[PDB]
């Protein structure tokens, strides 16, 4: 008697997790809204932690990871970098060791074609938007109405569907603002240079290397990208106005609006700015920080990834806090599974439910923590007293609160959130 | 091009082994002398500890193994049992605890079975058996010529061709004794009984689970198999003679010989030997105890399971300790395959010999010491003084060092093994 779990959104989360789910013999239907691929052309990057992660979950979700990214002498280490980006000087300010791969780095559109061909064929089905969830008694299964006209049913339900998640809006209601994000009043600018203009611009050490150059109410990063022929520029400035209500989360921008919010900055980072195309992209940043989920998980209903704790991106590893709620997920599932073979549908549901509630017992606090964590440090790079020249001590010490909070998540040990989940599990079991 | 690796092999451990470097991209080739009969249906148990190693080989290894066996109101806690066998007491003298699943069982021929199910189809070629192994400069493939006239050309080779190893051959000499195997100067009678049989003779409780029966120079094992239906005895007796030269291991035997070893014994286990068949089989048991490896390694040929350190069953885990070799080696050759992607063939033939170098570093001690440990704790049951009433206490003081040895087993810390090894491979490519 199989495990049938409906995984709603195949995103780079819903796609991981449907991959451990199914190498350990559990029926899984993923339902994806578009009838193909997105995000095309973007770099990410996860940490070596999440990538032992995937690999606990599928190793071949790792070499789908290296089919889908980038000369003798030594093995290269990944440092982050900070650089001060207001004052002429543009002096380094701190640099953080994460080790030898202690970063991969992928195209995601092609990191997910990848991770899709690892998936047995009939996996996925496209065009499948889930409009409403249907919830009847704990031993009846949740039915998935589909705005096509279409039901599904499944034993048990997981909202893998992002930031607008549909699952959410079930569980706390479409007029809760716990059931949406909101903006952190703050946007992006992003354009791409060649590698020769960033070298005339930064010089040739700054412009082959990731850098956050800080400074007051805003920040700018860059690093290489296409075998290192051209840079990214992602700029940050802060917006006091509401992000207008029904108007899109993208939308064009001018090189000269985005100068305009560094104009005060010095003339390296400024010439960065002015190499860009005339017309280059505005991105807003919304998340879960101002109404965060009260619960992760009800019934035999789980939330994942960004449809859980959407973030902001200033930690770059919002993917790998979703690749460890997939672990989770994924190794709670097999113990229900094996533990209650021949059991009763009685047993077998309130199985399912009590790993659930574990999954949000045991994720709910580092997720969160994580959300808030991304708006702390982007607090911290823009702080107004990096332009205070009587204040760049007070404020050079945050980077003591980086260094932490960015180990916090490097380092995070998935084996005892593991054991500890199987634990609550049990208990959760009367057992 | 992608790394390949020529298992000698396609036992249990150089099975699980493909599977796990195929999860992982490396192109793999086993090579089986057999026509594909494939293995005795026998049972074996795994610890909860070489269940994960599986897990992190591949998951579907894991599936293979849950549905390669039976299906079991709360959750049963799997103990080990000792029993006094000599006297009519039948004391019930020791029990280790080893939790929820703390083993999980499989039928060999069914998991096996399933696993060669789970690879690739053209990877397991039968009917190869080799004979030499042509090594030449560490940039070169390595040459197996088989005994069907043919060849193939592999860029290393492993050895998991078992107890009598071809491989182990080639490394030591075929005239040295540290090429073959040795008898431990025991050997055992096998055979099922009804489970009726064996309550009328050992009673509800003993005869529905595992007990060992300790004794003067032999002892005697049983555990329910066939859901719950029969018993399977395994009763071990000490043979002073030497196993005639190339003999075979195994034989045809009666009950009424092993009946004539345990004559003294209490009455209820002579009975479970009455109730066998008539005809039941003698197994030999030969180990690598006398002469063992002096490196599982060389060059780009390294040794793994059996083939390395085959032992007696005493504590019924030599497969698990191959599981660990197979997860070793398989995360070894997959960060040789990561770090030397893009480098010359000298680099990537050096970084395998690195990584068989760290492999013997890390895996020599601990199978070794396991080795000893089986024939150290099969003395132990067999002590002559536990038919010497008087002498109670200090044959019952054996269990202490019975605990130590089996939570060694147990509680492998596989993790730090593998870190270990990582940083042994790094060390020995010169960094
Ligand atoms: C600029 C930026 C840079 C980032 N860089 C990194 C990085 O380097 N490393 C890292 O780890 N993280 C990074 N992140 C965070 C990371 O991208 C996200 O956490 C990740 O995409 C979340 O995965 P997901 O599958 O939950 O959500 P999504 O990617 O949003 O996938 C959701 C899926 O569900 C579908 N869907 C939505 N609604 C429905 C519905 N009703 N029915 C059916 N399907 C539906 C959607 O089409 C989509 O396919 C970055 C984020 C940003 C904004
Ligand atoms: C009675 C008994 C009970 C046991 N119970 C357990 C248990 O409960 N739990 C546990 O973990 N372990 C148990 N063990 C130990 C376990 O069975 C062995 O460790 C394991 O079988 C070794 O696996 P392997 O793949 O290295 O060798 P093998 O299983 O011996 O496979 C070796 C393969 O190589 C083939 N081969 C040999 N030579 C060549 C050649 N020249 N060319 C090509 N192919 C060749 C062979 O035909 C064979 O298929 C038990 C052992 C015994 C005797
Ligand atoms: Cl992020
Ligand atoms: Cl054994």
């Amino acid at each position: 008697q199989p495990l049938s779990v409906g995984i709603v959104g195949g995103g780079i989360i819903g796609v991981i997790l449907a991959a451990g789910l199914v190498r350990r013999g559990i029926d899984v239907k993923v339902f994806e809204q578009a009838r193909g691929f997105r995000e095309i052309g973007a770099g990410m990057a996860f940490t070596a932690n999440a990538v032992r992660c995937m690999e606990m979950l599928d190793p071949a979700i790792v070499w789908a990871l290296r089919s889908s990214g980038a000369d003798h002498q030594a093995e290269a280490r990944d440092y982050l970098r900070w650089v001060d980006g207001y004052h002429e000087s543009s002096k380094r300010l701190y640099q953080l060791d994460a080790g030898i791969r202690g970063f991969e780095a992928c195209r995601r559109d092609q990191f997910l074609e990848a991770l899709v061909k690892v998936l047995p064929e009939g996996i996925v089905e496209c065009q499948k938007r889930l409009q409403k969830i249907h919830e009847k008694n704990e031993t009846e299964k949740v039915t998935l109405e589909f705005a096509d006209g279409t039901f599904a049913h499944v034993d048990c339900v997981i909202g893998a569907d992002g930031i607008r998640s549909r699952v959410r809006q079930h569980l706390f209601g479409e007029d809760s603002p716990y059931s949406h994000p909101h903006y952190s009043h703050k946007f992006a600018f992003q354009g791409l240079i060649t590698m020769e203009n960033a070298i005339s611009a930064l010089g040739e050490d700054k412009a082959r290397t990731l850098n956050m150059h800080v400074g007051p109410n805003a920040h700018l990063i860059h690093y290489p990208v296409a075998n290192e022929t051209m840079v990214n520029i992602a700029a940050f400035v802060s917006d006091p106005e509401e992000w207008p209500d029904k108007l899109s989360l993208v939308g064009p921008a001018t090189r000269e609006e985005a100068m305009g919010y560094f104009a005060n900055w010095n003339p390296g980072l400024r010439a960065v700015l002015g190499f860009m195309p005339e017309n280059i992209d505005r991105w807003a940043m919304f998340d879960t920080y101002d109404y965060p989920a009260p619960f992760f998980s009800r019934g035999k209903i789980c939330l994942v990834g960004d449809a859980a704790h959407a973030a902001v991106p200033h930690h770059g590893a919002g993917a790998c806090i979703g690749i460890e709620d997939a672990l989770c997920a994924t190794v709670l599932l097999a113990e229900v599974f094996v533990s209650t073979r021949g059991k009763s549908s009685i047993v077998r549901n309130r199985a399912i439910a009590a790993a659930f509630g574990s999954f949000n017992a045991v994720r709910r606090v580092r997720a969160q923590w994580f959300v808030d964590s991304s708006r702390r440090v982007c607090d911290l790079y823009q702080q107004p007293e990096w332009a205070d020249p009587q204040k760049r001590i007070k404020a050079e010490n945050c980077f003591e609160e980086i260094k932490d909070r960015s180990h916090k998540i490097w380092h995070f040990d998935y084996n005892s959130m593991l054991q500890e989940a199987i634990e609550k599990y049990r208990h959760n079991m009367g057992s």
